């Protein structure tokens, strides 16, 4: 059965704005070198770590309408404790650690992420046998 | 199995432009002092209303793809029948009433959605076991 | 269980540029005719083509993330091989053709498409008992 569904749209003018502003959750994320690259919300770094981080968002979305959460209020470092790659093709692929990975060993995560010039999004599906 | 699927891109401005007008589906949905504030495209309440709108769409889509529906136009009252409320962190939460509810009892729905500050979009999944 | 997920984003402004270009994958896709009609942007033709267009795309994502690719690299005539169509209710449907259709003719391909004035988006996901 499905476990948790999420979906995220994202701004990639309004990511650019805060996404190198120090110790938000976009730091926990993305490093100092490629949250500069994508302050600049023409570039190319702008529109693929909007995606990166609409697909974050949308797992973390699946995970907090799940079984998994307790309180409404996000966890401590959710954020580290999720991660969202892409492959030198673009396709994403999720990686869990700490409390996250443990608890979610035996459910496994969809995610697709997709992005136009001015706007990302990306979906996710959390899912069990 | 999977039931049906719906996905609903709402453009906000084009929102605010419709909400407002008297005996509109949106009528049967919101109150007329949340359609009034909601006609303000700027507003808090225009973008997180649109979000609301597009979640009652792509929920509507999925009943419309799925067996449940009989003719391809829409029943009687589907939009009174079907509410998509969001909790105080802006989870949706879907509520059925009338036939819509008789029917989808032993069915579950899946909803998520999201917004920027020119769009809403929204994902549902209609499931069983 | 769930096979891929797959979701598309297309900029209506963009597609309109690039529909109309002769050999692109839109040529394997749409007739000249529609490609005509579909490079003017604020045109009906070219909303609901794009939709059309972001409902492939889904479903190939779909395709690429799961089991049923063998290399990154898209193959031949992939784009061929996977029509989505609409009713006169502007509801998709998918229809296979060649090798994909052999090859997934025991999983289900479920689809939702919408879109506003300036951007298309849709939903794949290919699901099995
Ligand atoms: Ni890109
Ligand atoms: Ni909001
Ligand atoms: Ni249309």
């Amino acid at each position: 059965a499905i476990v948790g569904v999420g979906i995220d749209l994202v701004s990639i003018p309004d990511f650019a704005e805060q996404v190198d502003r120090p110790g938000t959750v976009f730091a926990e994320t993305f490093t100092p070198g490629e949250r500069r690259d994508a302050a600049d919300k023409s570039s190319s770094a702008a529109r693929h770590l909007a995606a990166r981080w609409a697909a974050k968002e949308a797992v973390i979305k699946a995970w907090s309408s799940s079984r998994f959460s307790k309180r409404p209020a996000l966890p401590e470092g959710i954020h580290r404790d999720i991660e969202v790659v892409t492959d030198m093709w673009g396709r994403p692929k999720v990686r869990l650690s700490g409390e996250i990975a443990k608890h979610l060993e035996d459910v496994t995560i969809h995610v697709s992420l997709t992005h136009e010039d001015q706007t990302a999004a990306a979906v996710a599906i959390i899912e069990e046998p």
